[PDB]
């Protein structure tokens, strides 16, 4: 005899709530739009009706991305997750982005769902105030059996947001082997690792964590497809990815992509004592045909009438498509990077009263900080929404006085675990930089050239490790954000800077039509 | 017997009638500025007083270049050439940029001086017109003997200017020879050759001219020194040059810069036969320890007047020296062009209503167009005076659709006969291209990359022959200037675009404070 489990699952859907462009900026042309919370449930209830053993999982990061998020600060996950009937969610690093605060009031005491996470453990004042807002696992009901789900949340949380100094993040599979245990003594067969670390180390826990029989994880944007993918994104690998384990066990691991574009579909086949005998499926784009769900979309649109005084005034126009996509702004040069550099720049300039500062030419900015696409389509209209999507954080370009060594140090960090999509892939403006990635890390920096300051006429000359230079950056990399540590212990001196999305819409403003291109700032060698 | 002769000579003043910085930008700290007028005058003074036989002679080129002729278009040229009371002018190829009748009116009818053009023959119903207005030639009393001046232009004057089609320009050397022939049979012992025709030119005249004494050159902004020269023009060669003649002779060739930061100055020792025994000298820096005259000075306060009204709005900061001289901007990519490359870009996409060109990102700019530089260090303001003397002509910057091939043609163009500071050296925008010069002209571009425009995110691709490529441009590009033939032939489409001036006024009053760098979009290489 067998048991079938469907496990639906969505992670760093990243307040996607409407439907959005095929590249996950603001939706124009109706017709081609994807994704979003109303086209979700459609697709939810269709396999709800067919399917009798389904979970609706969530492996974090719901927390910041569009205006939704601005304006009503986790009440509209709390309230949309609550309409699709999502049975559990995990913490991800971006849930603790307004503090813990920001996650204890919106999210935690509204959610009629458990979420979860077994590696974060509460201290101090704060561990009576959130004990059982959140919880290690919980052991759902599903038909006449039950299915343990076990959360896990990134040991990086900290260096990426604003958990605070009482919540201790511990090592994954540490932290979830004596959940799992536990679970087995309590006669719970099986068991979802539900959480949000990376595919890398959801592999390490499908082959670690003995007793996990599925990974549902997130954080790494990962695709996953089997046979030929319906759109865009290349896939990693097959959907699912299966680890074999320690134990000799076939483990399948998930994820699916980003922004609410696909919706995950694992069928799992389970025999009497809670082994997986097979597993199959794949990510299913929500595209037009997909209808948004009636009900759940008059519902955004009553929750979207507070929204709309931010999609009203035209900043400016855009006659290129502003790429600030994850696939090219962690990878290369993209033309999103180099825009807000120059906006960065050209702002700082402005300020004649201040003459520290009134040379800086140069910038550094994590790819990872560039958060969406601007499309030129529509006679490529930039609103401050559009702005939003971008630059979601609420940071501040800051100017920072650096010695040359802590420069190169900065530039060897920024590739030195490349090809992963992590955001610490800097775009730059004023510096010309050439890396050569068949070398080892720390060594890969070939070509380093800066704008000189003492200079009637500025040049790229090549940067000296002894000589001493000015950079304009975000807040998050001079406080040392993106494992950017040579930069907080060896700067020598830091001001803070003016609002990152008021500094861009400005500049906008000011250019009117706005072309940015890709100039080669970043080469290969 | 001998007999001592002093030439006194400026070339390429280019309107800047008033003293100017270093660079020849305008004067902001007074203290370190040079040349002028007045300043001029003091030392061509100091020298008739302390020498019986001078001669002051100009080598052309004193029209454009500042607001000075843009306001009084020649008539400040007559006035204070006629004030300084110079003995004779050659005709340059800038003395035509008003048209035939933008010399006749102003200089030919108010100078009190010769001028001169031997290879100039006016024909059609023009030759009645501005018959004796300027001559071949002129025979000068200089106390007890004379001295014949003989004039010539450049040839390549029709492609640089607007001389109508009723002036031929001869072959100097050709047009010369008789000239001087009929001087000797004049009796004219002593015969300088005095034009508008570049430093290579002149050594050709030098050599190949029999019976010509000395040359008194211009066109090429050549400085000559002997010995440590006072400021930042590297010299070209000795002062004077010498060339040994065909039939045996040294033949002293001159130069002085340009702008009126120098005065010429060579002493000639003649027998009685009128051949050079000797010559020597150097050009004389008009800095701050030669005063300016009180006369002439009161008079340009006089003539400044009107002027004032082009230098009271501020339109904009600049934070970086905009690199706007001829050394940079005719051998290597400069800021300056940079700069109104990208002006010339941001502009055009205001025609939104337009839309052929509304996505225009390559520009092409020659840097003999770019004028002068403006200086930084006075708060570096930019007014409009400031702007008129780095885009002097009242052109407009052209929209034009090009092959490749055209392009690539353009570019080899470009470096064909690099390293003699001619104008056609092309500033870009939105084009990456890279020269080897150890290569043969017309194969020295290695590599040029351009902006895409059937793409969503531009980034620089490899330049195709056969695809097409819009391009803005000065209209002397459009229309053939600097020998840009394949440009004028091949082109596809040509639309009129705004005035150069305002495109770059407009830009600058955009963007308030500017800082434009040099960023490798020409670069050198030798494989
Ligand atoms: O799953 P994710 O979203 O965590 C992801 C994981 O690699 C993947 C992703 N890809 N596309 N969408 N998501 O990206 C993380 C990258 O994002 C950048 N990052 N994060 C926060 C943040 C920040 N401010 C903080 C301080 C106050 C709370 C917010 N400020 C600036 Cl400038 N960058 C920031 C950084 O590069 C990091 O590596
Ligand atoms: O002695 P010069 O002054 O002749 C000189 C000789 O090599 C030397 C020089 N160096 N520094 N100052 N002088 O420069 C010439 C270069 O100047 C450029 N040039 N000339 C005219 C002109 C023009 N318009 C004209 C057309 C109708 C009347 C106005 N328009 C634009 Cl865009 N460039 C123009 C061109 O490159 C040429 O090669
Ligand atoms: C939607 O996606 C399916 C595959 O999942 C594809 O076959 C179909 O063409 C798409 N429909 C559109 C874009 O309307
Ligand atoms: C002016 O020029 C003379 C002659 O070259 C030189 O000796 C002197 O130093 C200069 N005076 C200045 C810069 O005040
Ligand atoms: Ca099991
Ligand atoms: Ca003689
Ligand atoms: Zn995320
Ligand atoms: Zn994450
Ligand atoms: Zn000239
Ligand atoms: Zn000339």
């Amino acid at each position: 005899s067998m048991w079938e489990l469907t496990i639906l699952h969505t992670n760093d859907v990243h307040s996607r709530l409407e439907q959005t462009s095929e590249d996950s900026s603001k939706c124009v042309d109706a017709s081609r739009c994807m994704g979003g919370v109303a086209r979700l449930f459609t697709k939810v209830q269709q396999i709800r009706r067919a399917e009798p053993n389904v979970l609706l999982l969530d492996a974090g990061d719901q927390y910041q991305g569009t205006i939704w998020f601005t304006v009503y600060k986790g009440a509209e996950v709390a309230h949309f997750m609550n309409a699709l009937r999502y049975d559990a969610m995990a913490l991800g690093n971006h849930e603790f982005d307004n503090g813990v605060e920001g996650l204890i009031e919106p999210l935690l005491k509204e959610a009629k769902f458990p979420i979860l996470s077994a590696n974060i453990k509460a201290k101090g004042p704060l561990a009576s105030q959130i004990s059982g807002l959140y919880l290690p696992y919980k052991v759902l009901p599903v038909g006449d059996e039950v299915v343990g789900i076990v959360g896990y949340t990134s040991k990086e949380t900290p260096f990426l947001s604003n958990p605070g100094t009482n919540l201790v993040f511990e090592d994954e599979i540490t932290a979830l082997q004596p959940e799992v245990d536990k679970l087995k003594t309590l006669n719970v067969n099986k068991i979802i690792a539900l959480g949000h670390s990376g595919f890398e180390m959801d592999k390490l826990i499908a082959q670690k964590v003995r007793g996990v029989d599925v990974v549902v994880g997130g954080h790494s944007n990962t695709f996953l497809y089997t046979g030929n993918p319906p759109s865009k994104e290349v896939p990693a690998g097959k959907y699912p990815f299966i680890v074999t384990s320690d134990d000799g066990r076939k483990v399948p691991v998930v994820q699916a992509y980003a922004f609410g574009k696909y919706l995950g579909y694992l069928k799992i086949e389970f025999d009497e004592r809670g082994n997986v005998i097979s597993s199959h499926g794949n990510p299913i784009l929500l595209n037009s045909s997909i209808p948004e769900d009636p009900s759940i979309k008059a519902d955004i649109n009553k929750w979207r009438i507070k929204l709309d005084d931010y999609s009203t005034q035209e900043l400016g126009k855009t006659i290129v498509y502003l790429d600030g996509s994850s696939q090219s702004c962690r990878f290369r040069e993209c033309n999103m990077g180099n825009l807000i550099c120059d906006a960065m720049i050209n702002n700082n300039l402005r300020h004649t009263d201040e003459m520290f500062w009134n040379h800086v030419s140069m910038c550094i900015l994590n790819g990872g900080g560039i958060r969406s696409p601007i499309d030129e389509r529509n006679d490529g209209t930039i609103t401050w929404e559009n702005l939003a999507a971008v630059l979601p954080f609420g940071g501040t370009f800051d100017l920072v006085q650096l010695k040359g060594s802590t420069l190169k140090k900065a530039f060897e960090h920024s590739v030195h675990r490349y090809g992963q999509s992590t955001g610490e892939f800097l775009q730059v403006g004023g510096i010309h930089v050439v890396y050569d990635l068949s070398r080892k890390p720390g060594d890969r920096v070939v070509k380093l050239d800066v704008l000189c300051t003492k200079c009637r006429v500025p040049s790229y000359d090549p940067l000296k490790m002894d000589e001493v230079y000015k950079v304009i950056l975000p807040n998050f990399l001079a406080n040392g954000g993106d494992g950017f540590q040579m930069i907080k212990d060896e700067l020598l001196r830091h001001d803070s800077g003016d609002q990152d999305i008021n500094v861009v819409s400005t500049y906008i403003s000011k250019m009117k039509v706005i072309y940015p291109a890709v100039e080669g700032r970043i080469k290969f060698s």
